C-alpha cells in the first residue's frame, strides 16, 4: 500500500526521504520521548521512531514522535505534510489545503471491506486488558494522566447507522480499562454522543485506532461538514477506497492496516478527571482537571512491531499548530466562498498559535461588490463566527491578494500596516468563543463566548479605485532590468548565494 | 580614532569584521546602488561600500549602504550596531539600548573645539555648488526625488544658543543650492523652526553631517528629552568628548572628522515639493508630493575619499527599524519608569513594521499594586501617547516578565495567546496619530488623530495571585534530569547540533 495508504509504508517513506531518526537505544515512555520529540518540533528535526520504549512487551509498542511536524529545509519544510497526501515533499501549504478541499465538490469513493488484516495479527481481551501497564507515554510533566491518545482516530457511528465519523481529541489513561478525553461542543464526536444520549444509550460503541492511513488522519483533523463521513471523503483524496475491517466486539468498522485498536464505548452517564494536558496554545495548567467523559476498552487488536504515533504539543511547531489551524483555515476558505465572499485562500499563520487565519481577497471581485471594509469585515466575521469551521479561530485577518498568506512575514507586515487598531476592526461578543485560549479561560470575560475579531488589513482604496502604492521592497521598488543587473552581479561582487 | 567616534574607522571595523563588500565596479547612483543595499537589507548581507559611483568627481563620493542593518548569523545579528557603540559584535538588542540609555543617568560629556580636521580636507563654496550634479542616489525609482539625506546629522540651534540638536530627518535635493525635506511635528528639528519663525527670522543656520561618529548618529536617531543637546550626550555614551570644528560660513560646530559637511540656512518661509519617499512602513505613494521646507547650501566642506551614508528604507530590515522604534522602545521604559509603572524594559519587535512596542512588567511590582489589566492599560498609553517618545508607536503590548520582549516570537506568542481581541484592549482615538502609516494618511479616519492601542497581554492572575501556568515547551515541561540525558543523546542518537 503507498505510503498516504498505510502508515507502515508512510514511516518508511520517511526513512527513504531522509527525515526519520531510529532510535534503537531504549527510550523511557515517562518524559524522555516526548521531550526528544519536543525538541524536534522546536528545531523542525527529523521524526523520531523509538523502537525501544522501555516497559513495551508482545509488540506493544513503538512510538513515532512528530508525525506531521515541519522540515528544516525551506523546500521541503511541508514534506511530512505531504507524506500523508500523495504530495511531493516540495509541496507548499496551498498545495496540501487544496489536496484536502478536493473531495468537497467530488463523489465519495466509499471505503471496501476486507476479511482480515495486519491490524488482526495480535490481540488482548477483556481481564488481561492493563492499560496502565502499557507504555503509554508522559507528555508533559504536568500533564494529569498518561496521554495514549495524541494522534489517533476515533471512530463513532450515529444511531440511524448512516454516519461514521472520524475524528482526532485528545485521551489520557484513566484506570485499568477506562480512558477519559475531550468530547467537546460543537465537534461531531460530542454531536453524535449526544444523539446516542437523547434515545436513552448509556454505553456507545466506539473504536479507537492509532497509526491509521495518513489521508484518514489528515481527514480526522478537519472539519469537514455535519453528517458526512469521513471515509468516503479520504476515498475520494485518494482516488481508491479505505479497505476497513471490522471490530471484533462491535459492528465498528477500522483501517485494516491500522497499528493498534482500542474496541469499547463511550459514556453518556459517567465522567472522569481529565487533563490537565500541555495543549496547542503552548500552555499547560498544573493541579488543573476537569471532568470528561470515560471509554471502556474491551479489546485491543495490534500489527507485529504496532507504532504508536504520538503528538508532543505545544509551542511552536507540532501538529496542532501544522493541522488544525490550517485545516480550519482551508474550511474556513471553502465557506467564505460559498457565502460568495472573494476569497481565494486562507491560512492559519504559525504567529498566531492556531488562532488566526489570514484570507486572502481578490480585490478585483471587492471592488465589483461596491463595498467598504466596516460593511466586510462585519460580514466576514458574521459568516465565518457563527459556523463550526470558526469555533477555534478568533482573528480573522482580510488582506488584499499582494500579500502571501501563507508567509507570516507578509501577513504581519499586512496587518501592522494596513488594519489601523480599533477602526478597522470589528469585535464580536456573543459568538461561541474557544474556552482552551487562556485568554478565554483564564481572562477577564465569560470562556465560552466572544473574545473574536475581524482585523481589516485592506487599504480604504482598496474597495474602490484600487491599490495605489508601491512596497518598497526590492520586487515593486526598481525596475526589472536594475533587479535582473543586481542578481548577475550578487555573488561576483562577494554577496551570499 | 577607535570605530565608534569615526565613521572611518566604523568602516575599517566592519572590513575587518567579515561585514562589508568592497564594489569596485561601476554602480550608478540611480537606482542600481539602493537596489543592492535593499537587497542586503531584505537578506541580512554584508554592507556595501560603492567605490566606484557613476558620475562621482571632485572626490564626491563613495557610498556606504545598510550602514546600521542586521548581519545574518544568528551570534552577532546586532554585530554592525555594536560596532556603532564601542561594544563586542554579540551584543544583544538589550546591550545596545541599555548602552543608549546610559547617558541620562550620568553629566553629559560636553564636546571639545579643535581648529581643523579631515571634514575640511576640500569644499565648495557658493555659486560653484551645483547639487543636481552630485551623484546623490535615486533610492527607490517612485521617489519624488534624489534622497541625498537618509543617514546624517542635521544640526541646528535654539535661538537662546543654548540647545544644539542633532537629528536624522530625510531630505532630498531640489535645486542647484536647496534641499526639501520634512521638519514635522514632533520633532526637534520643527520645534526649534518654530521658535525661529516666532521671532521673525528668515534664514535659520543649520548644517547637515554625513558620515559623523557612529555614536553621534545612534543619539541623533534617538529622542532624548526637549532641550538636551545630544553633543555632550553623546559624549557621555563613548566615555570622552567628540571633537568638533566650526562650520566655515556659520557658528555651528559639526564633527571634525565627518565625511561631507553641507552648510546653510533652514528657511521659515520658502517652501518645496517634497517626497513622495519609500519609507519605514515600506510604502511609497507614487505622485504623492507635499510641500517641506528649503535647506539653503551655501558651502560643502568633505574629506578625501569621501563616503556618503545611505539607507535604502523600506521592507525588513533596514535602519529605520533597527534605530527609530527601538530608540523610541528604550525611552518609552524610561517615560513609564519615571511615571512609577511597574516597566522594566521594552523593545519594538520587527514584525510590528516600527508601529510596535513591548513592554515587560515586574509582575511582583504589578501584584502590590492591585490593579487590574483594563485599568492599567489605560495607565500606560496616557502616559506614553501623549508625549513625543510615543508619537510613533500606534500598538503597546505589555507583557509579564516571563516573556522576552527583545524576541519577537515570544511577544508574537503572548500578544496571541494572553490578549483577548478587543476586551483586553484599550483604544487611544484622541491622541496625536503617525500620518505617515498608510491605515492613517491612506486610511479611513483622520490622518493625524487616533488610531492607537495598548494591548493588555498579561493573563489575569497576574494581576492578583501571580503566574499559574508552565510553558509546555522543552525548557518548561520536563525536569533538568530528562533535558540533560536528551542533550548529552542528541547528536549520537542523530540530531543536528
Ligand atoms: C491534529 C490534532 C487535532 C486535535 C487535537 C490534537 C491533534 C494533534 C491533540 C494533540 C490531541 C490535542 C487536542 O486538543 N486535540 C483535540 C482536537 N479536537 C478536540 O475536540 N479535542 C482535542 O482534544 N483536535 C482537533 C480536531 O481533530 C478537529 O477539530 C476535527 O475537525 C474534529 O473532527 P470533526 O468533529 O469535525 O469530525
Ligand atoms: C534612523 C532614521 C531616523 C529617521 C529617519 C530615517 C532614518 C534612517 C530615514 C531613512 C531618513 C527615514 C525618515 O523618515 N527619517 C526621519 C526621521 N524623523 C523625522 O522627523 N523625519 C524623517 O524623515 N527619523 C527618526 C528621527 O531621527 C528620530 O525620531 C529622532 O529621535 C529625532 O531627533 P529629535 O527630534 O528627538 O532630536
Ligand atoms: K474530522
Ligand atoms: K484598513
Ligand atoms: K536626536
Ligand atoms: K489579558
Ligand atoms: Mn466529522
Ligand atoms: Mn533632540
Amino acid at each position: 500500500e503507498p505510503p498516504h495508504l498505510s502508515f507502515r509504508s508512510f514511516v518508511n517513506a520517511l526513512r527513504q526521504d531522509g527525515d526519520l531518526v531510529d532510535i534503537n537505544e531504549p527510550v523511557d515512555p515517562d518524559l524522555e520521548a516526548a521531550a526528544i520529540t519536543r525538541l524536534v518540533c522546536e528545531t523542525d528535526d527529523k521524526a523520531p521512531l523509538f523502537n525501544n520504549v522501555i516497559g513495551a512487551k508482545d509488540g506493544l509498542w513503538r512510538i513515532l514522535g512528530a508525525p506531521a511536524s515541519l522540515r528544516s529545509s525551506p523546500k521541503e519544510r511541508f514534506g511530512r505534510l505531504a507524506r500523508h497526501l500523495a504530495l511531493p515533499p516540495t509541496a507548499s501549504a496551498k498545495d496540501i489545503l487544496d489536496k484536502m478541499l478536493s473531495a468537497n465538490s467530488i463523489p465519495p469513493i466509499e471505503p471496501v471491506i476486507v476479511p482480515t488484516g495486519p491490524v488482526k495479527e495480535n490481540s488482548i481481551e477483556g481481564e488481561n486488558i492493563d492499560l496502565e501497564a502499557l507504555p503509554a507515554p508522559m507528555v508533559h510533566q504536568s500533564d494529569g494522566g498518561k496521554y495514549i491518545q495524541t494522534y489517533g482516530m476515533h471512530v463513532i457511528q450515529s444511531p440511524d447507522g448512516c454516519w461514521t465519523n472520524w475524528s482526532i481529541a485528545r485521551a489520557m489513561v484513566s484506570g485499568k480499562r477506562t480512558l477519559a478525553g475531550l468530547v467537546i461542543s460543537p465537534q461531531h464526536i460530542r454531536k453524535i454522543q449526544d444523539q446516542w444520549r437523547a434515545i436513552g444509550q448509556e454505553e456507545i460503541p466506539w473504536a479507537l485506532a492509532f497509526g491509521v492511513p495518513p489521508t484518514a488522519i489528515m481527514a480526522s483533523s478537519m472539519p469537514i461538514p455535519d453528517g458526512v463521513s469521513e471515509a468516503g471523503y479520504v476515498g475520494a483524496i485518494a482516488g481508491e477506497p479505505i479497505k476497513l475491517v471490522k471490530c471484533d466486539t462491535n459492528n465498528l468498522y477500522v483501517p485494516a492496516n491500522s497499528e493498534i485498536v482500542l474496541e469499547g464505548t463511550l459514556s453518556t452517564t459517567k465522567m472522569a478527571p481529565e487533563g490537565p494536558f500541555g495543549e496547542m496554545h503552548g500552555y499547560v495548567y498544573p493541579g488543573e482537571s476537569h471532568p470528561a467523559p470515560v471509554y471502556t476498552v474491551n479489546k485491543i487488536t495490534y500489527r507485529n512491531n504496532a507504532i504508536l504515533p504520538m503528538s508532543a504539543c505545544g509551542r511552536l511547531t507540532d501538529e496542532t499548530q501544522t493541522m488544525i489551524g490550517t485545516l480550519a483555515a482551508a474550511e474556513i476558505r471553502q465557506l467564505c466562498q460559498r457565502a460568495g465572499l472573494p476569497i481565494t485562500d486562507a491560512f492559519a499563520p504559525f504567529v498566531g498559535q492556531a488562532t488566526w487565519v489570514a484570507l486572502k481577497v481578490d480585490t478585483h471581485r471587492l471592488r465589483a461588490m461596491k463595498t467598504n471594509g466596516k460593511a466586510f469585515a462585519k460580514r466576514v466575521g458574521d459568516v465565518v463566527f457563527t459556523q463550526k469551521v470558526g469555533y477555534m479561530i478568533h482573528r480573522l485577518i482580510l488582506v488584499g491578494d499582494d500579500i502571501d498568506v501563507y508567509d507570516d512575514k507578509d501577513v504581519m507586515w499586512a496587518f501592522a500596516t494596513r488594519c489601523r487598531p480599533g477602526t478597522d476592526e470589528v469585535f464580536f461578543d456573543d459568538v461561541p468563543g474557544f474556552w482552551l485560549i487562556p485568554y478565554m479561560s483564564h481572562g477577564n470575560a465569560e470562556a465560552i463566548k466572544g473574545g473574536k475579531v475581524v482585523s481589516d488589513a485592506l487599504l480604504t482604496a482598496e474597495y474602490t479605485t484600487g491599490k495605489d502604492w508601491e512596497s518598497a521592497d526590492f520586487k515593486n521598488s526598481y525596475p526589472k532590468s536594475i533587479q535582473d543587473k543586481v542578481l548577475n552581479s550578487w555573488e561576483r561582487l562577494g554577496f551570499k548565494k
